[PDB]
Protein backbone atom coordinates (compact mmCIF):
# COMPACT_ATOMS: atom_id res chain seq x y z
CA UNK A 1 0.00 0.00 0.00
CA UNK A 2 1.67 3.62 -1.01
CA UNK A 3 0.55 5.90 0.61
CA UNK A 4 -0.64 9.63 -1.67
CA UNK A 5 0.64 12.54 0.70
CA UNK A 6 3.05 14.41 -0.84
CA UNK A 7 6.44 13.08 -0.18
CA UNK A 8 8.02 15.63 2.28
CA UNK A 9 4.45 15.10 4.42
CA UNK A 10 5.22 11.15 4.05
CA UNK A 11 9.24 11.70 5.13
CA UNK A 12 7.62 13.95 8.23
CA UNK A 13 5.10 11.66 9.43
CA UNK A 14 8.52 8.68 9.01
CA UNK A 15 10.33 11.42 11.68
CA UNK A 16 8.14 11.80 14.52
CA UNK A 17 6.89 8.65 14.94
CA UNK A 18 10.19 7.19 14.99
CA UNK A 19 10.03 4.58 17.83
CA UNK A 20 14.14 4.06 18.14
CA UNK A 21 14.34 8.30 18.13
CA UNK A 22 12.02 7.61 20.96
CA UNK A 23 14.57 5.41 22.74
CA UNK A 24 17.62 7.35 21.92
CA UNK A 25 16.16 10.38 23.36
CA UNK A 26 15.67 8.26 26.52
CA UNK A 27 19.19 7.27 26.45
CA UNK A 28 20.28 10.66 26.29
CA UNK A 29 18.60 11.29 29.55
CA UNK A 30 20.90 8.44 31.30
CA UNK A 31 17.16 6.34 31.69
CA UNK A 32 17.20 2.84 32.23
CA UNK A 33 15.56 1.50 29.51
CA UNK A 34 15.29 -2.36 31.03
CA UNK A 35 13.79 -0.87 33.81
CA UNK A 36 11.32 2.06 32.19
CA UNK A 37 10.75 0.68 28.89
CA UNK A 38 9.26 3.12 26.25
CA UNK A 39 5.92 0.89 26.03
CA UNK A 40 6.13 1.20 30.21
CA UNK A 41 5.57 4.69 30.18
CA UNK A 42 2.51 6.64 32.19
CA UNK A 43 1.30 10.22 32.51
CA UNK A 44 0.61 9.29 36.12
CA UNK A 45 4.37 8.09 37.01
CA UNK A 46 6.12 11.22 34.95
CA UNK A 47 3.79 13.55 37.53
CA UNK A 48 4.76 11.57 40.57
CA UNK A 49 8.48 12.86 39.40
CA UNK A 50 7.94 15.85 38.90
CA UNK A 51 6.12 16.43 42.50
CA UNK A 52 9.22 14.28 43.95
CA UNK A 53 11.49 16.54 41.62
CA UNK A 54 9.65 19.80 43.46
CA UNK A 55 10.65 18.30 47.09
CA UNK A 56 14.22 18.38 45.73
CA UNK A 57 13.71 21.72 44.70
CA UNK A 58 12.49 23.30 47.63
CA UNK A 59 14.95 21.54 50.10
CA UNK A 60 17.94 22.78 47.30
CA UNK A 61 16.80 26.53 47.22
CA UNK A 62 16.06 26.35 51.25
CA UNK A 63 19.78 25.38 51.54
CA UNK A 64 19.68 21.97 52.87
CA UNK A 65 22.81 19.94 53.31
CA UNK A 66 23.65 16.62 51.03
CA UNK A 67 22.51 14.98 54.05
CA UNK A 68 19.01 15.79 54.03
CA UNK A 69 19.25 16.00 50.37
CA UNK A 70 20.27 12.23 49.75
CA UNK A 71 16.43 11.05 50.51
CA UNK A 72 14.86 13.28 48.38
CA UNK A 73 17.01 12.81 45.71
CA UNK A 74 16.49 8.93 46.07
CA UNK A 75 13.12 9.28 46.05
CA UNK A 76 13.10 10.77 42.45
CA UNK A 77 15.72 7.86 40.95
CA UNK A 78 13.05 5.23 42.83
CA UNK A 79 10.25 7.01 40.33
CA UNK A 80 11.95 6.99 37.11
CA UNK A 81 14.76 4.49 37.01
CA UNK A 82 18.20 5.28 35.58
CA UNK A 83 21.16 3.57 34.30
CA UNK A 84 24.22 3.63 36.41
CA UNK A 85 24.77 -0.46 37.41
CA UNK A 86 25.56 -1.01 40.89
CA UNK A 87 27.01 2.65 41.86
CA UNK A 88 25.31 5.35 44.12
CA UNK A 89 23.31 7.72 41.22
CA UNK A 90 24.36 11.73 41.06
CA UNK A 91 23.16 13.36 43.98
CA UNK A 92 20.51 16.33 42.73
CA UNK A 93 21.84 18.77 45.62
CA UNK A 94 22.02 22.01 43.36
CA UNK A 95 19.43 23.88 41.02
CA UNK A 96 21.04 23.14 38.12
CA UNK A 97 20.98 19.23 38.59
CA UNK A 98 17.36 19.84 39.57
CA UNK A 99 16.95 21.44 36.13
CA UNK A 100 18.02 18.88 34.10
CA UNK A 101 15.67 16.68 35.81
CA UNK A 102 12.79 18.93 34.79
CA UNK A 103 14.01 19.42 31.31
CA UNK A 104 14.02 15.31 31.21
CA UNK A 105 10.55 14.74 32.25
CA UNK A 106 8.81 17.82 30.13
CA UNK A 107 10.23 15.02 27.15
CA UNK A 108 9.40 12.25 28.31
CA UNK A 109 5.63 13.90 28.24
CA UNK A 110 5.73 14.36 24.69
CA UNK A 111 7.25 11.01 24.31
CA UNK A 112 4.67 9.19 26.04
CA UNK A 113 1.78 10.84 24.05
CA UNK A 114 3.41 10.35 20.84
CA UNK A 115 3.95 6.65 21.72
CA UNK A 116 0.46 5.97 23.01
CA UNK A 117 -0.79 6.93 19.73
CA UNK A 118 1.24 4.43 18.22
CA UNK A 119 -0.19 1.80 20.35
CA UNK A 120 -3.12 2.87 19.93
CA UNK A 121 -5.98 2.72 17.35
CA UNK A 122 -6.81 0.40 14.94
CA UNK A 123 -4.34 -2.10 12.52
CA UNK A 124 -5.51 -2.74 8.63
CA UNK A 125 -2.41 -3.95 7.11
CA UNK A 126 -4.24 -2.82 3.76
CA UNK A 127 -3.67 0.64 4.32
CA UNK A 128 0.32 2.06 4.21
CA UNK A 129 0.69 3.05 7.93
CA UNK A 130 2.30 6.48 6.72
CA UNK A 131 -1.53 7.35 6.26
CA UNK A 132 -2.15 5.34 9.62
CA UNK A 133 0.09 7.31 11.61
CA UNK A 134 -0.89 10.71 10.06
CA UNK A 135 -4.69 10.45 10.01
CA UNK A 136 -3.63 10.65 13.93
CA UNK A 137 -2.18 13.96 14.42
CA UNK A 138 -5.94 15.35 13.36
CA UNK A 139 -3.41 18.15 11.65
CA UNK A 140 -3.92 19.05 8.18
CA UNK A 141 -0.14 19.58 7.04
CA UNK A 142 0.82 21.05 3.52
CA UNK A 143 3.34 21.49 1.37
CA UNK A 144 3.94 25.57 1.27
CA UNK A 145 5.25 26.15 -2.70
CA UNK A 146 9.14 26.93 -2.43
CA UNK A 147 8.31 30.31 -5.02
CA UNK A 148 4.73 31.27 -2.75
CA UNK A 149 5.60 34.78 -1.06
CA UNK A 150 4.91 32.50 2.33
CA UNK A 151 7.94 31.06 1.37
CA UNK A 152 10.08 34.42 0.38
CA UNK A 153 9.02 35.67 3.87
CA UNK A 154 9.60 32.67 6.18
CA UNK A 155 13.09 31.89 4.35
CA UNK A 156 14.23 35.26 5.00
CA UNK A 157 12.83 35.56 8.77
CA UNK A 158 15.19 32.26 9.32
CA UNK A 159 18.19 33.91 7.28
CA UNK A 160 17.98 37.15 9.28
CA UNK A 161 17.24 36.25 12.99
CA UNK A 162 20.28 33.69 13.36
CA UNK A 163 22.54 35.24 16.30
CA UNK A 164 25.81 35.37 16.26
CA UNK A 165 26.19 33.60 19.59
CA UNK A 166 25.17 30.84 17.82
CA UNK A 167 27.45 30.37 14.65
CA UNK A 168 28.44 27.07 14.98
CA UNK A 169 25.61 25.91 12.41
CA UNK A 170 23.55 27.89 9.97
CA UNK A 171 20.36 26.57 8.68
CA UNK A 172 18.97 25.41 5.63
CA UNK A 173 15.17 25.08 5.42
CA UNK A 174 14.37 21.78 3.68
CA UNK A 175 10.57 21.66 4.13
CA UNK A 176 7.94 24.51 4.58
CA UNK A 177 4.57 23.08 5.70
CA UNK A 178 1.23 25.04 6.32
CA UNK A 179 -0.24 23.33 9.46
CA UNK A 180 -3.68 23.33 10.59
CA UNK A 181 -4.65 21.60 14.10
CA UNK A 182 -8.62 20.57 14.48
CA UNK A 183 -10.17 22.84 16.37
CA UNK A 184 -7.39 25.38 17.60
CA UNK A 185 -8.97 27.83 14.79
CA UNK A 186 -12.06 28.08 17.55
CA UNK A 187 -10.12 28.10 20.45
CA UNK A 188 -8.14 31.18 19.42
CA UNK A 189 -11.39 32.94 18.57
CA UNK A 190 -11.20 35.46 21.92
CA UNK A 191 -7.60 36.36 20.54
CA UNK A 192 -7.60 36.50 16.89
CA UNK A 193 -8.06 40.17 16.63
CA UNK A 194 -6.16 40.80 20.16
CA UNK A 195 -3.27 43.66 19.38
CA UNK A 196 0.47 42.36 19.11
CA UNK A 197 -0.05 39.33 17.60
CA UNK A 198 3.42 37.73 16.32
CA UNK A 199 4.64 35.02 14.67
CA UNK A 200 7.43 33.64 16.58
CA UNK A 201 9.75 30.53 16.19
CA UNK A 202 8.93 27.23 18.94
CA UNK A 203 12.05 24.72 18.21
CA UNK A 204 11.76 21.71 20.11
CA UNK A 205 12.95 17.67 19.80
CA UNK A 206 11.83 15.94 16.94
CA UNK A 207 10.68 13.23 19.49
CA UNK A 208 7.96 15.88 20.75
CA UNK A 209 6.20 16.83 17.35
CA UNK A 210 3.50 13.89 17.37
CA UNK A 211 2.60 15.21 21.03
CA UNK A 212 2.72 18.79 19.82
CA UNK A 213 0.55 18.22 16.75
CA UNK A 214 -2.11 16.11 18.25
CA UNK A 215 -2.45 17.67 21.27
CA UNK A 216 -0.75 21.55 20.22
CA UNK A 217 1.47 23.14 22.88
CA UNK A 218 0.74 22.84 26.50
CA UNK A 219 1.83 24.25 29.39
CA UNK A 220 3.50 21.85 31.91
CA UNK A 221 1.47 19.92 34.30
CA UNK A 222 0.67 20.90 37.56
CA UNK A 223 3.11 18.72 39.06
CA UNK A 224 5.79 20.21 37.49
CA UNK A 225 7.73 22.79 39.84
CA UNK A 226 7.15 26.25 38.71
CA UNK A 227 10.79 27.47 40.04
CA UNK A 228 12.16 25.12 37.07
CA UNK A 229 11.22 27.67 34.48
CA UNK A 230 12.52 30.75 34.05
CA UNK A 231 9.46 32.81 33.69
CA UNK A 232 7.26 30.02 35.48
CA UNK A 233 4.92 27.68 33.80
CA UNK A 234 3.72 28.68 30.29
CA UNK A 235 4.65 28.11 26.36
CA UNK A 236 7.98 30.09 25.31
CA UNK A 237 8.60 31.39 21.87
CA UNK A 238 11.29 33.54 20.59
CA UNK A 239 12.00 35.69 17.45
CA UNK A 240 15.45 34.59 16.70
CA UNK A 241 15.30 31.50 14.43
CA UNK A 242 18.72 29.91 16.15
CA UNK A 243 17.43 30.47 19.57
CA UNK A 244 14.87 27.95 18.95
CA UNK A 245 16.49 25.86 16.97
CA UNK A 246 19.28 25.58 19.91
CA UNK A 247 16.48 23.41 21.02
CA UNK A 248 15.68 21.26 18.33
CA UNK A 249 19.65 18.82 20.18
CA UNK A 250 20.45 18.51 16.21
CA UNK A 251 24.00 17.23 15.99
CA UNK A 252 26.59 16.41 13.54
CA UNK A 253 25.00 12.21 13.95
CA UNK A 254 21.98 13.92 13.74
CA UNK A 255 21.47 16.86 11.45
CA UNK A 256 17.73 17.15 10.89
CA UNK A 257 15.37 18.87 12.88
CA UNK A 258 12.01 20.57 13.19
CA UNK A 259 10.72 24.35 14.04
CA UNK A 260 7.43 25.94 14.53
CA UNK A 261 6.16 29.10 13.64
CA UNK A 262 3.08 30.54 15.52
CA UNK A 263 0.65 33.00 15.70
CA UNK A 264 1.11 34.01 19.56
CA UNK A 265 -1.30 36.64 21.03
CA UNK A 266 0.74 38.91 22.97
CA UNK A 267 -1.30 41.59 23.77
CA UNK A 268 0.18 44.16 26.85
CA UNK A 269 3.51 41.83 27.43
CA UNK A 270 4.45 42.26 31.28
CA UNK A 271 8.39 43.01 30.35
CA UNK A 272 11.21 41.17 32.88
CA UNK A 273 14.58 41.13 33.01
CA UNK A 274 15.60 38.52 35.42
CA UNK A 275 14.04 35.11 36.39
CA UNK A 276 10.68 35.40 37.71
CA UNK A 277 8.51 32.08 38.89
CA UNK A 278 5.11 33.33 38.45
CA UNK A 279 1.66 30.97 38.66
CA UNK A 280 -0.34 34.19 36.79
CA UNK A 281 0.25 37.47 35.41
CA UNK A 282 -0.64 40.39 36.95
CA UNK A 283 -3.63 42.11 35.97
CA UNK A 284 -4.67 43.21 32.45
CA UNK A 285 -0.98 41.42 31.34
CA UNK A 286 -1.41 38.93 28.87
CA UNK A 287 2.31 37.60 28.40
CA UNK A 288 5.77 37.74 29.54
CA UNK A 289 8.26 39.40 27.53
CA UNK A 290 12.10 38.40 28.48
CA UNK A 291 13.73 41.76 27.38
CA UNK A 292 16.82 40.40 25.41
CA UNK A 293 19.98 42.61 24.90
CA UNK A 294 19.51 41.88 20.74
CA UNK A 295 16.40 42.38 19.45
CA UNK A 296 14.94 42.15 15.78
CA UNK A 297 15.06 45.32 14.05
CA UNK A 298 11.86 46.61 15.06
CA UNK A 299 11.00 49.21 11.53
CA UNK A 300 11.85 45.58 9.42
CA UNK A 301 8.86 44.05 10.97
CA UNK A 302 6.06 42.73 8.31
CA UNK A 303 2.82 41.47 8.08
CA UNK A 304 2.02 37.87 6.84
CA UNK A 305 -1.88 37.34 7.41
CA UNK A 306 -2.26 40.17 9.44
CA UNK A 307 0.20 39.07 11.68
CA UNK A 308 3.57 40.47 12.66
CA UNK A 309 6.73 38.91 11.71
CA UNK A 310 9.76 40.70 13.28
CA UNK A 311 12.13 39.18 10.88
CA UNK A 312 14.63 41.96 10.90
CA UNK A 313 18.68 41.88 11.79
CA UNK A 314 19.26 41.67 15.20
CA UNK A 315 20.73 44.94 16.55
CA UNK A 316 20.89 46.42 20.20
CA UNK A 317 17.56 46.49 22.01
CA UNK A 318 19.02 49.18 24.37
CA UNK A 319 17.69 47.25 27.59
CA UNK A 320 20.86 46.86 30.17
CA UNK A 321 21.47 44.64 32.73
CA UNK A 322 19.53 42.05 31.53
CA UNK A 323 19.66 38.02 31.80
CA UNK A 324 18.83 37.47 28.28
CA UNK A 325 20.80 37.83 25.56
CA UNK A 326 17.83 37.60 23.39
CA UNK A 327 13.96 38.19 23.80
CA UNK A 328 11.49 34.99 24.72
CA UNK A 329 7.72 35.64 24.69
CA UNK A 330 5.58 33.67 27.35
CA UNK A 331 1.96 32.87 27.33
CA UNK A 332 0.00 31.19 29.87
CA UNK A 333 -2.87 30.14 28.32
CA UNK A 334 -2.66 27.38 25.54
CA UNK A 335 -5.76 29.21 23.58
CA UNK A 336 -3.18 32.14 23.00
CA UNK A 337 -1.22 30.37 20.39
CA UNK A 338 -2.48 29.38 16.89
CA UNK A 339 0.25 27.17 15.13
CA UNK A 340 0.67 28.07 11.48
CA UNK A 341 3.98 26.57 10.39
CA UNK A 342 6.04 23.47 10.32
CA UNK A 343 10.03 23.80 9.08
CA UNK A 344 12.69 20.77 8.06
CA UNK A 345 15.74 21.95 8.55
CA UNK A 346 19.16 20.93 7.60
CA UNK A 347 21.71 21.90 10.80
CA UNK A 348 24.96 22.14 8.41
CA UNK A 349 27.76 22.22 11.53
CA UNK A 350 30.81 24.60 10.85
CA UNK A 351 32.70 22.65 13.91
O1 LIG B 1 8.92 22.74 25.77
C1 LIG B 1 9.04 22.39 26.97
O2 LIG B 1 9.79 21.48 27.38
C2 LIG B 1 8.24 23.11 28.04
C3 LIG B 1 7.20 22.20 28.71
C4 LIG B 1 5.95 22.39 27.85
O3 LIG B 1 6.06 21.72 26.61
C5 LIG B 1 5.96 23.90 27.58
N1 LIG B 1 7.40 24.19 27.51
C6 LIG B 1 7.96 25.32 27.03
O4 LIG B 1 7.38 25.99 26.19
C7 LIG B 1 9.30 25.73 27.56
C8 LIG B 1 10.41 25.81 26.72
C9 LIG B 1 11.66 26.18 27.21
C10 LIG B 1 12.86 26.25 26.28
C11 LIG B 1 12.78 27.50 25.45
N2 LIG B 1 12.99 28.64 26.05
N3 LIG B 1 12.93 29.81 25.34
C12 LIG B 1 12.66 29.92 24.01
O5 LIG B 1 12.61 31.03 23.47
C13 LIG B 1 12.40 28.65 23.33
C14 LIG B 1 12.09 28.62 21.98
C15 LIG B 1 11.84 27.42 21.36
C16 LIG B 1 11.90 26.22 22.08
C17 LIG B 1 12.21 26.23 23.40
C18 LIG B 1 12.46 27.45 24.05
C19 LIG B 1 11.78 26.49 28.55
C20 LIG B 1 10.71 26.42 29.41
C21 LIG B 1 9.49 26.05 28.90
F1 LIG B 1 8.42 25.98 29.74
Amino acid sequence: PKSKLPKPVQDLIKMIFDVESMKKAMVEYEIDLQKMPLGKLSKRQIQAAYSILSEVQQAVSQGSSDSQILDLSNRFYTLIPHDFGMKKPPLLNNADSVQAKVEMLDNLLDIEVAYSLLRGGSDDSSKDPIDVNYEKLKTDIKVVDRDSEEAEIIRKYVKNTHATTHNAYDLEVIDIFKIEREGECQRYKPFKQLHNRRLLWHGSRTTNFAGILSQGLRIAPPEAPVTGYMFGKGIYFADMVSKSANYCHTSQGDPIGLILLGEVALGNMYELKHASHISKLPKGKHSVKGLGKTTPDPSANISLDGVDVPLGTGISSGVNDTSLLYNEYIVYDIAQVNLKYLLKLKFNFKT
